[PDB]
């Protein structure tokens, strides 16, 4: 394990994932509110799934190695084992704080499909100009989740609650930001461009895991966003 | 690339898929009514999710090798992961616009998961006979389907608006008719008895998706049936 | 296909599944209510998707040579395919019967997801320590269902109809027994600590997939809980 200089990134992103999933898991334990069991159930599951393949990854079942660029070069394959199944469950907590129509979930959920499919593909491409090709088509699919999330869900907050209204506000600005520096490490990373070496990326999608994921849920979970207008 | 015969048809395939999806999603930027929008969203992603498999099978990462008959077979495995995703939305499609019941939706999606997934297994079987029993079981799920599309849906049709009943009969129509050569196809080229070259099959599988996807949504994003009866 | 000691136990399991799988197609035939038509729905798939899987082993397909303890070790990974979606399937059956708010359907099947997901890493996984790392994993993943499925559902089956709350409790305990049988296969068969041969293994998985899939159809579908309260 200790054999490849950004296992302790991996070692650190499982732990913190570890210790997430058992603080939410905790904190849900007092919940009776049909709405606040839906978002603890979302909000758990994420860094749950996340902490699994962190540990694959540590362990090294989830590397593989593609020959691109003359090299055998080390791609951890289980980055997009976990976002295909996470990236959707955060847009869904997003949707239904906002109580999005069922059209728009399907099609943020399937525009997130596609994101992350063709990540993977683009990862696992052996030709290294079309690994750019995908990464592309990719791109276009998270700026259409980010439009969407801007210019679909934003104005329909604003007719909801305020404090569902602010909350999700708060929760979209910390998404776009952060989503939007994944594709940028990807490519000047081991699976683009090579500028950045395999250790710094590695810590810079820990960072960006965790914030996404446990420092999103932090901000949700102690919202009273996430409970019925109750007396 | 051009060093396959069939990657004309590739492109062509490609190309339409795109061009389709763009005009959709254009089209659909004008929609608010909530019944519109899922019509719209589950249509669109239809070719766009084919766009992205045949791009993949173009570039060559969707082909695989298989033995069988003493051979190294070209597969083009990307076709089954389209087909995956993409035939129950178009189930989907259909059993909204008739407002079908839960139990009748998950038999057709999950008839559908194993006609897909028995295919794909029968493509990659490297006993030669054993192909054969494969695509056997995913026929008779297909006519289950084919069989509940006309005799739990089509009456189900009739008490609904008449712009639905007329709408639905149509794409069910075009449905039966243009799934039903999908296993002949299957069973006559590359995949089965081999006596239809790949090439040609490429074609006719592209006129068949193209058909099946940009052609059936042409159909149903015209008509009226897709809005909710509104003043 | 007979070269393998276990074969006799996969076709026995392939023949009960589809067995199994006619007969509640054909029982299900007779059925308008649209309460009825989803358990019936939902019941049948099981033993669909685990008769193909079993096909497939009995084939050959689904088995795959894994390198540990300094051996070839024949691990049938299609189980974990037939699992994926099967295990699922059975709680939302569980969950139906009970009206369980759509939060903690979400946190049974995710939960689920991650008990077989890592069961496959397991069982995949070639440093032989490792594998029970995983077993551990997914263990804690099931305690955690058979935990909601009594101090979340038991408690909810007792304000609901009489004949829903007898099948749940009988359902229930048939589950929590049937489904606690599994990891200790596994931990001592041919997956784990090797102490019980694969072809015994191969039969007492064989018992245990009937009763839980069969066997568990074979209650439920006899209820007159699965029937919407009708006059
Ligand atoms: C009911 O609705 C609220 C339940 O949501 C909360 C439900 C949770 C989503 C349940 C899912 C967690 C499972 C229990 C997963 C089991 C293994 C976990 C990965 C635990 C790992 C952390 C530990 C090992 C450090
Ligand atoms: C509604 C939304 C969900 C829409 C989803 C959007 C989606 C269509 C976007 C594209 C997804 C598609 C790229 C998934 C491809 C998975 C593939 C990379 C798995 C690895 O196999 C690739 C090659 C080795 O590189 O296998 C070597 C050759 C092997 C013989 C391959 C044969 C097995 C095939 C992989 C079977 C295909 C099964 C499906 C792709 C399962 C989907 C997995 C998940 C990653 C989407
Ligand atoms: C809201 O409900 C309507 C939205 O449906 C329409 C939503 C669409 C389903 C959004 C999905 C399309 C994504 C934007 C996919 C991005 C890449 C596409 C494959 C674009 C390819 C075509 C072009 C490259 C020729
Ligand atoms: C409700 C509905 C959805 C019901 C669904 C119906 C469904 C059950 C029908 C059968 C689906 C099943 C055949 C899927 C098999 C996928 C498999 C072909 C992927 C390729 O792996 C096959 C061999 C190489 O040929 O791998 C070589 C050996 C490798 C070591 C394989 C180990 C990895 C396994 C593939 C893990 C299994 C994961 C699941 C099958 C994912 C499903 C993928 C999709 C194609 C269904
Ligand atoms: C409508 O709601 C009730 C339908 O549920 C019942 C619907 C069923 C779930 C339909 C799914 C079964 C498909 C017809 C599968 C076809 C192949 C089967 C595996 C048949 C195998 C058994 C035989 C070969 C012995
Ligand atoms: C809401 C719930 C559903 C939550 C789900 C919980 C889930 C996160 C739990 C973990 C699931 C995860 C372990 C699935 C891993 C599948 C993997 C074993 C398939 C076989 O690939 C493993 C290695 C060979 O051993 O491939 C050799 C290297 C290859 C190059 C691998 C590249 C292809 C990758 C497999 C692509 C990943 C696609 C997804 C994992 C599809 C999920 C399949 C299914 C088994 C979950
Ligand atoms: C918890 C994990 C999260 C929120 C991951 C988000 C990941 C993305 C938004 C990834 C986007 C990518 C592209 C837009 C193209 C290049 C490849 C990806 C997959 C890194
Ligand atoms: C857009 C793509 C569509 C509508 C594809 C439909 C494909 C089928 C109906 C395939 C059916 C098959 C069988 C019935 C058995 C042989 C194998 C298949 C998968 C080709
Ligand atoms: C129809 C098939 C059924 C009901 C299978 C149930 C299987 C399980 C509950 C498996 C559990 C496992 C663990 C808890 C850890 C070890 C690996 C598994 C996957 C066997
Ligand atoms: C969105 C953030 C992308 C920028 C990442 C900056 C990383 C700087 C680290 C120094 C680069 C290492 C090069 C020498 C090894
Ligand atoms: C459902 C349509 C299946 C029939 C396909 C007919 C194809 C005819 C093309 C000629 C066959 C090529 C054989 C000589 C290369
Ligand atoms: C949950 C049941 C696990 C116990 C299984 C008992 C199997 C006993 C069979 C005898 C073991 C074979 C060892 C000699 C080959
Ligand atoms: C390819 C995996 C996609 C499924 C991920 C699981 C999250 C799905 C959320 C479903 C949202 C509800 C839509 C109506
Ligand atoms: C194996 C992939 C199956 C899922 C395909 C995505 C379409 C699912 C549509 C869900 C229909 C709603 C059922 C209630
Ligand atoms: C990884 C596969 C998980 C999906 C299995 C199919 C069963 C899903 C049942 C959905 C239950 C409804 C939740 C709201
Ligand atoms: C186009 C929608 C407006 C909101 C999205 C902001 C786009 C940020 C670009 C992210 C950088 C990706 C390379
Ligand atoms: C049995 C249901 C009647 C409607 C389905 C028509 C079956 C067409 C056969 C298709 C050919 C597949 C080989
Ligand atoms: C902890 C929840 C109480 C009900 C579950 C009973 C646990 C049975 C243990 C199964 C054995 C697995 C190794
Ligand atoms: C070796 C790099 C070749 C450049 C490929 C860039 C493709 C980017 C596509 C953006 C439309
Ligand atoms: C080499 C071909 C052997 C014939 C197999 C046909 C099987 C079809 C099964 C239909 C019930
Ligand atoms: C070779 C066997 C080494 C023992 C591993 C047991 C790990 C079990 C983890 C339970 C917390
Ligand atoms: C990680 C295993 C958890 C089993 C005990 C249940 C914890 C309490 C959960 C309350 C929903
Ligand atoms: C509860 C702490 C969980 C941390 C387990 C994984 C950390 C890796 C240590 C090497
Ligand atoms: C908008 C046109 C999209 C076509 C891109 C793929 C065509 C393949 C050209 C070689
Ligand atoms: C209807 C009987 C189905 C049995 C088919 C599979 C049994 C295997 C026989 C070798
Ligand atoms: C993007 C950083 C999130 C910070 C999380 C802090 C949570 C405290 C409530
Ligand atoms: C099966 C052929 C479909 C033809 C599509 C034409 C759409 C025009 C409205
Ligand atoms: C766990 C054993 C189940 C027995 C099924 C018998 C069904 C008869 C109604
Ligand atoms: C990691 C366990 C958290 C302890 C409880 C925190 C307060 C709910
Ligand atoms: C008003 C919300 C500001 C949140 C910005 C967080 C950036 C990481
Ligand atoms: C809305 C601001 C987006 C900032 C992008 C940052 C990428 C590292
Ligand atoms: C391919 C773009 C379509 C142009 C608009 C067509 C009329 C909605
Ligand atoms: C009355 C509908 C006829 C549609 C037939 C289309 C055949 C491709
Ligand atoms: C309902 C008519 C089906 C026609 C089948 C055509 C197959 C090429
Ligand atoms: C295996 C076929 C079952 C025959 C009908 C049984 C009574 C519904
Ligand atoms: C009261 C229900 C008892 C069911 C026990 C079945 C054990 C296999
Ligand atoms: C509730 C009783 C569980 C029995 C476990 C049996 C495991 C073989």
């Amino acid at each position: 394990i200790t054999g490849r200089p950004e296992w302790i990134w991996l070692a650190l992103g499982t732990a913190l994932m570890g210790l997430g999933t058992l603080y939410f898991l905790v904190k849900g334990m007092g919940v009776s509110d049909p709405d606040a069991k839906k978002f603890y159930a979302i909000t758990t599951l994420v860094p749950a799934i996340a902490f699994t393949m962190y540990l694959s990854m540590l362990l090294g079942y989830g590397l593989t190695m593609v020959p691109f660029g003359g090299e055998q070069n080390p791609i951890y394959w289980a980055r997009y084992a976990d976002w295909l199944f996470t990236t959707p469950l955060l847009l869904l907590d997003l949707a239904l704080l906002v109580d999005a129509d069922q059209g728009t979930i399907l099609a943020l959920v399937g525009a997130d499909g596609i994101m992350i499919g063709t990540g993977l593909v683009g990862a696992l491409t052996k030709v290294y100009s079309y690994r750019f090709v995908w990464w592309a088509i990719s791109t276009a699919a998270m700026l259409y989740i980010l439009y969407v999330l801007f210019f679909g869900f934003t104005s329909k907050a604003e007719s909801m609650r305020p404090e569902v209204a602010s909350t999700f506000k708060v929760l979209r600005n910390v998404t776009v930001v952060l989503w939007s520096a994944y594709p940028v490490v990807w490519l000047i990373g081991s699976e683009g461009a090579g500028i950045v070496p395999l250790n710094i990326e590695t810590l810079l999608f820990m960072v960006l895991d965790v914030s996404a994921k446990v420092g999103f849920g932090l901000i949700l979970l102690r919202s009273r966003a996430i409970f019925g207008e109750a007396e």
